[PDB]
């Protein structure tokens, strides 16, 4: 499912991510435009042989199990296919413990490069939040 802004928003702030960890919706909605284009399909192959699954691009080194990632840790326990569902349920509970894990948000490579330190909220302009 191709998510609208909005719904989106809506839907992380339901999930409770909005000021989880002191980070805005403004920087879950950009982190998840700029890392899947609101898509839960979205699965993209790293050069380590790990996977980034979903809406927020969740490693499967770290984070979920694919099968498919030699020495790969599961701390979500969670297989990487439960990440793609047209519900970001288990994606948000996920990066919950990823973004508590340490480094926040930089674990997302596209916020860290395209939203950290931006005008975060134009993203959730319009939303009936
Ligand atoms: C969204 C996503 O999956 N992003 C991936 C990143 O999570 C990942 O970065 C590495 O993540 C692990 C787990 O967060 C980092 O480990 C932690 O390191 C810190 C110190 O920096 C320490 O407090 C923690 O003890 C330690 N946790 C564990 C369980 O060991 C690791 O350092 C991160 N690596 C870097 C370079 O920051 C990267 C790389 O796999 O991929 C993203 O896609
Ligand atoms: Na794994």
């Amino acid at each position: 499912k191709v998510f609208g802004r909005c719904e989106l928003a809506a839907a992380m702030k339901r999930h409770g991510l909005d000021n989880y960890r002191g980070y805005s919706l403004g920087n879950w909605v950009c982190a998840a435009k700029f890392e899947s284009n609101f898509n839960t399909q979205a699965t993209n192959r790293n050069t380590d042989g790990s996977t980034d699954y979903g809406i927020l691009q969740i490693n499967s080194r770290w984070w979920c199990n694919d099968g498919r990632t030699p020495g790969s840790r599961n701390l979500c326990n969670i297989p990487c296919s439960a990440l793609l569902s047209s519900d970001i349920t288990a994606s948000v509970n996920c990066a919950k413990k990823i973004v508590s894990d340490g480094n926040g948000m930089n674990a997302w490579v596209a916020w860290r490069n395209r939203c950290k330190g931006t005008d975060v909220q134009a993203w959730i302009r319009g939303c009936r939040l």
